[PDB]
DNA sequence: AGGCCTCCAAAAAAGCCTCCTCA
DNA sequence: GAGGAGGCTTTTTTGGAGGCCTT
């Protein structure tokens, strides 16, 4: 009954890249209202974030957020799973970020806790 | 805010909204805050042969004319991307000497241009 | 484990050109 | 002669694979 994968309409802002040893600036995580709440504060410090805010996913929370350097998504998702015994959590890369960020702020989808206000749609993180 | 350049001014520029067709002399309509900037960084992408700003409403017009010519659409592109506070417009120019004209004249000004003294008739 | 990288494929963007329809 | 639609080709921007290096 718990989410196995990001929400349907989200899914191809995303990557999917398996086989890959590219590494990126920009994440995404779904996960509980607990969870998220913690990851916010402990991701900020933990990789520098340049930005990240939290949102409302069908009772669920998505996180999203930039890096000052790049990483491996494997790399994000192993630092966010150790914070984790039995809450959900699916960590992934976002490729289209401008297009995911608007989307999680038009709902269903609405912002909850967020580092600038407005967001991409008001600072290029260039 | 303005919808599109005022009014007056149409007739003289491409409304055309499914061409390929590249083309070299454009515009942009902006906030003076968010116009005189353009007017240097265009000089500097654009390779430009001439470039001349406007008082529009309390606002700020910009025209220029390019050597190799190009898509509207991919100025437009070079312009949002680096402003999307405020607002930016932006049209292809089909009727050039005309619309510099009305534009040097009233009911606009010249707030600056590339060559002094500008653009006459023969020039084109 | 978790960063570095080039390479191409292939899409997106940004050019060239003829046209057809206005006049 | 315009001015636009759009067929077509060229150039630039993608992001997945996958091959390296450091501890």
């Amino acid at each position: 009954e718990d989410p196995k994968d990001f929400p349907s309409e989200l899914l191809s802002f995303l990557s999917h890249a398996v086989f890959s040893n590219r590494t990126l600036a920009c994440f995404a995580i779904y996960t509980t209202k607990e969870k998220a709440a913690l990851l916010y504060k402990k991701i900020m410090e933990k990789y520098s974030v340049t930005f990240i805010s939290r949102h409302n996913s069908y009772n669920h929370n998505i996180l999203f957020f930039l890096t000052p350097h790049r990483h491996r998504v494997s790399a994000i998702n192993n630092y966010a799973q150790k914070l984790c015994t039995f809450s959900f959590l699916i960590c992934k890369g976002v490729n289209k970020e401008y297009l995911m960020y608007s989307a999680l702020t038009r709902d269903p989808f609405s912002v909850i806790e967020e580092s600038l206000p407005g967001g991409l749609k008001e600072h290029d993180f260039n």
